[PDB]
């Protein structure tokens, strides 16, 4: 998943 992506934290951005």
């Amino acid at each position: 998943p992506m934290l951005l």
